[PDB]
């Protein structure tokens, strides 16, 4: 029971599929980082580790890539329910000048009196 | 239970309160548009009215400020939520752009191999 603006409620959910992806994609990097470092073509696997990596590769800007998507769309919920903030904001503000203003015109009405 | 970054969970706080406000900021503000609009220079309660004008508009104007600075306050979490999450973002675009990169490079040298 979160009070929360739809909008927010939207982003916990790809927020959620986000946090919980994070562990397969710094897993999957890492597992092209070490086949990296092995490959080497003076080897005897060499040509087989060189098909490996780039399974390993595609695999991992798969991952990332699918992160990337669930972030980029939970970025513009998060910068909808700001410019809907500073609307409120903006209106806010706007109330605060009208009573102002107005007080003036009350004010000035009020000296042309006497 | 809802999984939100800890900023969003702070946000939620006076959000809250900015939302249980609303009734209170609007309720106010047209107490004021309402005492502005019988206010008569001509009628025999006017001195009386004129005062309570401006109690009514000195209260119309701390209740909304009062709001503006919750609003103020759970934008700066919502602007600071986004900043994370587009370092999260770049971070990830780096990941593919290094790998890309060293793809090339193991491509490169799988060619001199030949």
């Amino acid at each position: 029971m979160l009070v929360l603006p739809q909008k927010l409620k939207d982003f916990a959910k790809d927020y959620e599929k986000l946090v919980k992806m994070h562990h397969n994609v710094c897993a999957m990097k890492m597992r092209f980082d070490k086949s990296s470092d092995e490959l080497d073509p003076s080897s005897s696997v060499y040509e087989e580790n060189f098909k490996t990596i780039s399974k390993i590769g595609n695999m991992a800007k798969d991952i990332i890539n699918e992160s990337i998507l669930k972030r980029e769309s939970g970025i513009h919920k998060l910068q909808s329910t700001l410019d809907d903030e500073k609307r409120h904001l903006d209106e806010e503000q706007n109330m605060l000048s009208e009573i102002e203003f107005v007080l003036s015109a009350k004010d000035l009405e009020h000296h042309h009196h006497h």
